[PDB]
């Protein structure tokens, strides 16, 4: 009963991507061009992964490879967008990308490690530790940096950061409650539906807010 929700996610990502692409044309400043390329590439990768999952690919018997591939690809792009908005140094960005990659890779270790019970909980704990480190990172240095560019930049970055963090904090709960790498409290179809809603949020809503605020970010 999950094909319906996979196709819903597919169509939603497709609409988001087409909308972002139509918004992209006519861009002048190269920074806006970077914003448009990244913000359109994220939902396109998501749509490709969702179409793969919906058409008999994407899942291997016991494992879901398309979701984790999409995550490994797209989460660094969102981090890059946030850092560009805040103007963080390249070293901080490398740190953030490595920490996020470690988080997703730990999540994938739990989806594939299904021998006992404590081993997935340990993988979830360490990946959530990496998540908490990223949370600490986004609230501290990046916010002070964005405020150091200007106050409008600070407010815009705070809105983007609130959206990002609030939406990202729910993925590990879905993971720990689901059937894959979890305890089976919720079924597979509810897991996929909640992932679809979270992806709609984190990819289309964030991109809309970012691309709406480009005029005020330049004038500061
Ligand atoms: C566009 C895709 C997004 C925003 C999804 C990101 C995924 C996560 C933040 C998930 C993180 C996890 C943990 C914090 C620990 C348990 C395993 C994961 C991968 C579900
Ligand atoms: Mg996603
Ligand atoms: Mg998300």
């Amino acid at each position: 009963s999950e094909a319906t929700w996979l196709w819903i996610g597919t169509i939603g990502m497709v609409l988001g991507t087409v909308y972002f692409a139509v918004r992209g044309r006519g861009s002048t400043d190269p920074e806006q061009q970077t914003y448009y390329i990244i913000t359109t590439l994220i939902p396109a990768i998501a749509a490709a992964a969702y179409l793969a999952m919906a058409t008999g690919l994407g899942v291997i018997s016991d494992i879901y490879w398309a979701r984790y591939a999409d995550w490994l690809l797209t989460t660094p792009l969102l981090i890059i967008d946030l850092a560009l908005v805040a103007g963080a140094r390249k070293q901080t960005l490398y740190k953030l990308i490595i920490i996020d990659a470690i988080m997703i890779l730990g999540g994938l270790a739990g989806s594939m490690m299904q021998q006992g019970a404590v081993i997935r909980i340990v993988w979830w704990a360490v990946s959530t530790a990496a998540f908490i480190i990223l949370l600490y990172y986004l609230l501290g240095e990046l916010s002070e940096r964005a405020r150091s560019r200007s106050a409008e930049t600070g407010i815009v970055f705070n809105r983007l950061r609130n959206i990002t963090l609030g939406l990202w904090a729910l993925y590990p709960i879905v993971w720990i409650l689901g059937t894959g790498g979890g305890f089976g409290i919720i079924a597979v179809t509810t897991e996929i539906m909640l992932y679809v809603m979270l992806d709609i949020g984190t990819k289309i809503g964030f991109g809309a807010v970012l691309l709406e605020s480009q005029d005020v970010l330049q004038a500061a």
